[PDB]
């Protein structure tokens, strides 16, 4: 019980530092993470040691030769544990010092180094479900169905917002951790919520949108609840759960940056199903129950782009369209994808001309 | 559990701000929102950005040119998230620009910015129930009633005032939001309560209302129940909900304005239907089941006023009557009124003295 | 959920103040209270405002010429919402400015002023009984009995002091209030308690018990529990509920002023049928069930006093006696009395010698 | 549990019998019984032999001197235990062989063989409301009220009839018994049932009835619930119990009867608070809480007859007024009334002619 | 609980027999019922008492004038209590021996015996949907909804047939009573049942279905479940409740039949609105719910004839078309519609011609 826990959680912890280790497991999608006791407050991520686990124990090596590096790449504020205590978000490495099978970040990093001169800018949209530990969604009848969706979409009532307490707790946490965090709603499912990370430059966007989900885990874990990133988590008619990145470059945020927004799309416009193997972990079989076409989605099958479009792949926002400047928003990711895989491809297709 | 969200909320934020968006939606009468960060903290509403929304998943456009306008209209502290976050009350609009269909804002805010001079002031009364999440009333027996109206009006103990909490957190959310909350009681139904908005002058009391309204919901969300404002959310022998609307001007304010009260009335007599038309979102429906002229209502169909008289459309207060000044109180708007539609009416009809 | 609640409590409120305004209804045992805001903390009573309420929803008013005046009293500090906020006790009258025919205040001052010389000072014993909200004393068994009487009085432990967090948020609410609380203690039938109210002089009697009653009934609603004043709610061989109260006069304080308590008690002994009548709101019908001459009481049909006798019509305490000065106890009010018809009585009966 | 019971129950006797004896106790509302086994069974009341009991464990005598006599009286088949057990209807006697204080049949059986010639019939109607353990009416809402009265006269449905169960094991009890059961209805107030004995000669009246029920406590036993004979139990806008006594003679049952019928009213008109104070066991107490002139009652204070007139102190129903013969009813008497007081009053007003 | 019950109605019952009379109340579709004792088993309904009720108790007469006729009309075995006992449905009239304002059934009968050599035949097919006690529908989950339409019509599992124990009850239970019983099936609705009653000649129509929802109610009564007759229960994507009623004459009946059914529909297509208000008890309101156009219904507003078409207001089976003969289904009848009232439609414009 958390009035417990919060006694000792008062108690002054003195000059030893807390530095939680995060990294992503053998699946692409599971975080796992462990802590150690420092000497001292480090002041950047620089300082933080090397650190290893048992990769026997993630599904990422064998047993008999089990120790994996995690190397630190972002150090954020831990807000379930305060001041001066660490959240570490790490690469994984092999026994051979090689990167991961599941490090994505590796590559994408110095994909954005080389285009750094361009200053893209993203923001991801993390949809995701609320879960009774039990697999049912939080709040829903049990063994049974709400009303129909219409009235849970940025919604107001205990009749129609569920969970808003993990909501608020985290987007509290990830403002206090230095995640940046652009905003927050309640989607069109009933227990379904979002939130938006960005706008992040280059690597940061990964790196800020995974410990903010590792923050969502957490914090749902604190108040018994489960979240999902599945991308359609309840068959039928109901909305499934995407990672909608919006993306813009130097040049299509300046005047008439929309010349250069149709130009990328054009680009995108041609690469579709390789953008698909790189929007989910399963190369596009996870998609393939979301991308339907119907419930604010394209069809997985068919590139389509329009201004203020909740059915097209790409959608101009009304306010780009106006101002003929900003972003364009790929509405074809995930709830499930791995920032580091869209991101990193939507480089190679628009930045540097890949086919 | 809100314990374990208190802790969360007790986390020093930074220096960025949080702004809840809220709107009206394509029903004209559920309230939507959604919040952003910002930069720095507003110093006031002005500063605030233009955002939008999903217009197809509020009942208001097509999917495939979903986008609407959301445009601020009014800034409040968030009593939720304390300062230096804000609520936002906007204004939507189409894709074209245009207002929306239940954008009954924009023509208000219009004809209120034209009779400033005479700083017309309003008083509204919201009435509601606390309902459980299974649709009975809060502290009602279960699939059962609770005994005859009598003791439950500004009641106090444990078996008539039932939903003290959700009143008392409200009153206070709405203080510290900058709300214009003049007080507060239980009503005469069982598990039915009141505040009451004012005197708000102008566009600010559809404004301070729609606010009320808003935190009154979050604030219920918090307690696990729900606020309904049907105008009769229980059939029978039990109160209707209504939103009693005093007005005045600065004439009925002053010395003898009692004169222009009773004018004000006379031409409210010959303009009861349209009056009925804009004091519900059904246009007199919802209201058919509340005004019976039984329960301290008049007759949907028929117009009267009278000093002191809760059976009447319109009550002159004893107060005013006494001191021959003031304001007269419209006791027909439903509890599901929109603010916009009623007060627009009474401008209309007693001061741009409109007819037909 | 309070904890919920205790976070919008939280919040610092403002400039603006509430001031909860409390009744006595229809039925002269029932409270009522409802609020409003103030621009600033008001100092005295006499800044707080007039106001009214609908009589029709409190058994004392037709619907139709409804609003009734409530006169602000006595005021005290709000221990539910806390400084700057007010509860301010009224007396209400009719919509011709009479007072109410439960309006026993009106009379009652005015026959304190008569003898202020004499400066009469008042101590009400208040026992009480706290029920749960299926109407069964608080910690009974379900649908039964505890073991018999002797172990509750002034009892310690989970098995006989039935609701001390009741009592010892009650006890510190009314200090903070400002009101009078003399002591409590636990009472003979378990769930039973006490709590005492005095010295208090002339009118500030029944102001302070008033007051003390509703703070009572408020925090029992936080608690999810009601009190009751009936003066005997469980028959049978469980005690009953009185409101003993205590007097005495300048005289009596002075030495050797046991010479003019045994006049107050002869003159008291003359007058017994015409005080019973005076002490509940029944006219002595609810006191018949407690006035057995068993259970600390004396028979509702005779009068008799003595010195420390639990079972007199009035008891000199053994230390006034001794003293030969203080005051004496009448213990014939039913826990349901109205404080106001309690201590007018003995003034007209002991200072101003009515026969009648 | 009583599928286990029911496994006991398949046993097969043996040759010996049950004998339950029966008894009123001395609050003159309460029935004992206790069994004895007899070699063979009776083949009617007189093979009984005399019994005794406990007076001081009843109320009815002192520990050191408490053996009373139980003198068999009426017999009739158990149908809890079956063939060849009995029930059997006692009269009880003091030590010294008198009447004891609540034994009314001893008189009334003799006003009854005063009469014999006139073959004096009656059929009451004994109206109840099953009760749950905890006090409230059975399948009401804990706590609370059910819809008002309306549909649960004669209701069918289990949102209306409410214990049927009950009423049907009663009724099938009674027949086989030998009690001469007339009919049933569920009754306006929701848990309040009724069944018709009758009609009876007599002295049989009173012994049907009061088996009528013995037999429904004990039914009502198997099923965990109460029935209480109550004729106000339910305070407020709900039904009173009644116990109809219908009433005619050999003169009222021929021909143009209704000419005595006429007569024997006439006779009751001059004789009303005497029927009051033998209606039921507090002399009228009880049922001032019923005969209010509301709720299908007349008021207590007030004589009256009228053709089919349910707010009249005596009905004459239509079949009787078309017909010109038959009986007429007496909706007077307490649900809780002893029949054997009722049946005497009505001989000794319409029959032997008294006045007093 | 109802294994007490069996046990009691396993006693054998003696000579003496029970008649359960039942009728239709002021509602015009609530269900009133109560028994009398018989000295013997009737063996047709002619047999039977005339009796009478209290009309007060059921919106049909006053306090002081109340009792009104019951007049047997059919009989049958009673399947709850079982042979001899027998279930009566009456016909109700008011004192001065007219007939009640919702007897139906009197004019219903003349128009039948004036169409008796043309042998009029009807089956109707009553729907309706089990609802817990709680208001919610058997089965559904709390507080929410099932998964969609589709897998319910004619299921079986626990998963998609909801309440099959009252189905089979009820079924057994009309063959057992007497009642012409067609079939049964599981509906599109979850909870949701049907059975068909025919073919019936004439009035014995309106008898057999009238019974048939007497015993349904009775059924569900024992399973602590309501039967609603609600044509739609549940608004949404949920199907409403029909009472199809399908008919045919001895010339329809015959070879090439199809004419005559042709010339019948022809006469409903030019008298709609006067068929609508006769098909529901509150003249097309509550048909108004559930006649849209969808979930297998015609719109109100619309006449429309069709081979197998279930969204035509007339229905012409496959069968019937493929055969040139048998009848044709009216879908237009409420769930709760009056049986007497749609018949006497039917034949009206049928069969003798009318118009206006
Ligand atoms: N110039 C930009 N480049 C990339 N992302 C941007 C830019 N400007 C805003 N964003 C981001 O786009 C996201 C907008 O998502 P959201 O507000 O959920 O819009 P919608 O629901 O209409 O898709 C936010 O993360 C925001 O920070
Ligand atoms: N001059 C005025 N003009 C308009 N509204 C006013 C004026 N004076 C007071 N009011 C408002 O009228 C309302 C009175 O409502 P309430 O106190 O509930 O009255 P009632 O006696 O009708 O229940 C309050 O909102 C109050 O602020
Ligand atoms: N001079 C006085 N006049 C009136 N009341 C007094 C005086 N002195 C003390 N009292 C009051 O009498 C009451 C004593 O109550 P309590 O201690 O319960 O007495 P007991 O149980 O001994 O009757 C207290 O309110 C106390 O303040
Ligand atoms: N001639 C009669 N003399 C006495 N009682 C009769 C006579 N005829 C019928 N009764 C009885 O009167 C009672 C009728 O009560 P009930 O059927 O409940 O009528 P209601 O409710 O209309 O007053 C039954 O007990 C019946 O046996
Ligand atoms: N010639 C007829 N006249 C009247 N009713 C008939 C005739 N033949 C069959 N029926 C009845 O019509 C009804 C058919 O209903 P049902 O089997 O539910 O039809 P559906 O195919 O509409 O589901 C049954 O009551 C059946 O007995
Ligand atoms: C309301 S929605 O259009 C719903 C998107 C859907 N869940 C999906 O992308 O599958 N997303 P948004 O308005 O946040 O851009
Ligand atoms: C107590 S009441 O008369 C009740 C009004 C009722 N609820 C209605 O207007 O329907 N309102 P108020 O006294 O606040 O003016
Ligand atoms: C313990 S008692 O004697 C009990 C008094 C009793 N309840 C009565 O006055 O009815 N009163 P006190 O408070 O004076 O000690
Ligand atoms: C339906 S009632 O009028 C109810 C009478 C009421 N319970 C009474 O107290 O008398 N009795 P009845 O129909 O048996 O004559
Ligand atoms: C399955 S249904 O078409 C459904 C009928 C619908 N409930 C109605 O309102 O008629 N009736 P039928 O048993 O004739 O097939
Ligand atoms: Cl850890
Ligand atoms: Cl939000
Ligand atoms: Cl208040
Ligand atoms: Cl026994
Ligand atoms: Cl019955
Ligand atoms: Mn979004
Ligand atoms: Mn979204
Ligand atoms: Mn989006
Ligand atoms: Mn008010
Ligand atoms: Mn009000
Ligand atoms: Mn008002
Ligand atoms: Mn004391
Ligand atoms: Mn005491
Ligand atoms: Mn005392
Ligand atoms: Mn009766
Ligand atoms: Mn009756
Ligand atoms: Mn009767
Ligand atoms: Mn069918
Ligand atoms: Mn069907
Ligand atoms: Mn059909």
């Amino acid at each position: 019980n958390k009035g417990i826990k919060q006694v000792y959680m008062s108690l002054p912890q003195g000059e030893k530092v807390q530095a939680m280790y995060i990294w992503i497991d053998g699946t692409g999608e599971g975080l796992r993470c462990k802590t150690r006791t420092l000497d001292s407050e480090p002041k950047c991520v620089e300082e933080l040691p090397e650190w290893n686990f048992d990769g026997s124990s993630t599904l990422q090596s064998e047993g008999s030769n089990s120790d994996m590096y995690l190397v630190p790449a972002a150090m954020f504020r831990d807000p379930f544990r305060k001041d001066p205590n660490k959240l570490v978000l790490c690469e994984v490495f092999k026994y051979n010092r090689r990167p991961a099978e599941t490090n994505l970040r590796h590559t994408c990093k110095r994909i954005m180094d080389m285009v750094s001169n361009q200053h893209p800018w993203f923001g991801m949209e993390q949809e995701y479900t609320l879960m009774g530990t039990d697999g049912h969604p939080f709040g829903w009848p049990s063994n049974g169905f709400p009303g129909p969706q219409g009235p849970y979409y940025c919604g107001v009532g205990a009749d129609r917002a569920y969970g808003r307490d993990i909501v608020e707790a985290h987007y509290r946490a990830c403002l206090y951790a230095g995640v940046k965090i652009a905003g927050t709603n309640a989607e069109v499912m009933p227990a379904q919520w979002e939130f938006q990370i960005g706008p992040c430059e280059g690597i940061s966007m990964g790196d800020h949108l995974w410990v903010a989900r590792f923050i969502l885990h957490r914090v749902c874990e604190d108040f018994g609840v489960i979240a999902t990133f599945d991308p359609k988590p309840i068959p039928g008619n109901w909305n499934g759960a995407g990672c909608h990145t919006n993306f813009s470059t130097k040049a299509m945020r300046e005047e008439n940056g929309l010349k250069y927004i149709e130009e990328a799309i054009e680009k995108l416009s041609k690469r579709h199903q390789y953008h698909i193997r790189a929007y989910d972990p399963k190369g596009g079989l996870d998609n393939a129950r979301r991308l339907t076409g119907f419930h604010e989605t394209s069809n997985i099958n068919d590139f389509s782009a329009g201004v203020a479009n909740r059915s097209a792949s790409i959608r101009i926002p009304r306010t780009v369209g106006q101002e003929k400047k900003g972003y364009f928003e790929d509405r074809r990711p995930s709830a499930n994808c791995d920032p580091f895989s869209v991101t990193e491809a939507l480089i190679r297709t628009c930045l540097l001309n890949e086919t």
